[PDB]
């Protein structure tokens, strides 16, 4: 409920969020992306479409479907858009095309409001009736492989605005509106809701890890872009100095992913205090226990459209090490939220310092929620999302 949040960010921008949704009550909203189940865009989405609905607007959210094929295909884009790199079959731009018909037909797209999700339902925009098409880009688009941007940027084109997740983030091949803003963590999810130490003890001891000893955490997928591997080396690094370290990577279950995960067991072959876990999709508590427990949280990625596990670490008081790149950048601020780094090396270096300096970790935590506050809680997000539809609206 809206009145549980002053606490966090008080009345004014309480108020404010109320005055601008009384201006939109009369307008019909969709939001469409490709999953209902893990993932930054689904978790926003699971606690983003409840609050509009409660301020009173007429929001829905539909999930397209897909065959493994199409999976494969959108995978490849999302790799090539971030990457600038990849070989994508001529095949591959059919089969999207297919999926996106299947999808029209499936799916009530007569809103004044749509919001496409990421590339995968973009190509949607082809069955478009009137009112307002905002694109929400959550990648990094900055530098990508020009073939599959080529093509999006088609479809792109076709929509009244988009919104990116930071303004580094905006095209210049783009002339519609280009609006930046930051993903958020809602404060009262089961993901960010103070725990009892007695569920913090239970969850970490259940998988094995020592409370007594230092826990340097990420949670991420074991994919190339969160960088499993070098976190491993980083970590090796570091427990020739650190030797009571303990390392948890807390991830989720693609046949890439699970050569990944395979090359992670490898590189960690002959470390006792190396967790690799594997939580089922939707284990928001036993995330939340961890990043409790942890000394020093990691997001090391190598591309990161935003990170909102950085912002969940911060919000626990906990610095961050994270990898120099995209949305991370605006929520560690360096020396003082955590250490952005470019190297497993420049990460031990950095592991090292935080684990030894106790009063400097406790003071960048305190910082790390401060900056949270102000800038990353839902309130803030769902604000600038109203004042963006409004003004997207009012241009037609």
């Amino acid at each position: 409920m809206i009145e549980r949040y002053v606490e966090f960010v008080g009345e004014h921008e309480i108020d404010a969020i109320f005055k601008y949704a009384e201006k939109l009550k009369d307008l019909s909203i969709l939001h469409v992306n490709s999953t209902a189940a893990g993932g930054g865009v689904a978790e926003i989405l699971h606690r983003l479409v409840p609050l509009m609905r409660e301020l009173g607007l007429n929001a829905e959210w539909k999930v397209i479907r897909g065959s493994q094929d199409f999976f494969t295909v959108t995978k490849s884009f999302h790799n090539a858009l971030q990457t600038g790199k990849g070989e994508i079959p001529d095949e591959y731009f059919k089969i999207y095309d297919e999926w996106q018909e299947i999808n029209a037909g499936e799916i009530p797209l007569d809103y004044d409001v749509v919001f496409i999700h990421d590339p995968q339902p973009a190509g949607l925009v082809k069955y478009r009736k009137k009112g307002t098409w905002i694109w929400r880009c959550h990648i990094d688009i900055s530098n990508p492989h020009p073939k599959v941007w080529g093509f999006l940027r088609g479809y792109i084109s076709k929509y009244d605005g988009m919104i990116v997740s930071i303004p580094e983030f905006a095209r210049d091949d783009l002339d519609i509106p280009q609006i930046a803003i930051p993903p958020s963590i809602d404060p009262l999810s089961p993901k960010n809701m103070p725990l009892p130490q007695t569920t913090v003890d239970r969850i970490v001891d259940k998988f094995g890890v020592d409370r007594e000893r230092p826990i340097i955490l990420q949670v991420s997928r074991y994919d190339r872009a969160k960088d499993p591997v070098g976190v491993i080396e980083s970590f090796r690094l570091a427990k020739r100095h650190v030797p009571d370290a303990q390392l948890v990577y807390l991830g989720s279950p693609d046949p890439e992913g699970e050569v990944v995960y395979r090359e992670t067991v490898e590189a960690a072959r002959g470390e006792k205090d190396v967790h690799l876990l594997m939580l089922p999709p939707n284990s928001h508590v036993e995330v939340n226990a961890f990043q409790r427990a942890a000394t020093v949280v990691m997001q090391k990625s190598i591309k990161e459209g935003f990170g909102l596990t950085v912002s969940e670490a911060l919000w626990k008081r906990k610095p961050v090490i994270g990898g120099n790149t995209g949305g991370i950048r605006i929520q560690v601020i360096n020396g003082v939220t955590g250490f952005l780094v470019d190297s497993p090396k420049a990460a031990a270096y950095y592991l090292v310092y935080l684990l030894k300096n106790k009063k400097v970790r406790e003071e960048m935590g305190e910082a790390g929620r401060d900056h949270v506050r102000r800038n990353f809680l839902i309130t803030q997000q769902l604000r600038r999302y109203l004042m963006a539809i409004l003004y997207l609206t009012k241009r037609h």
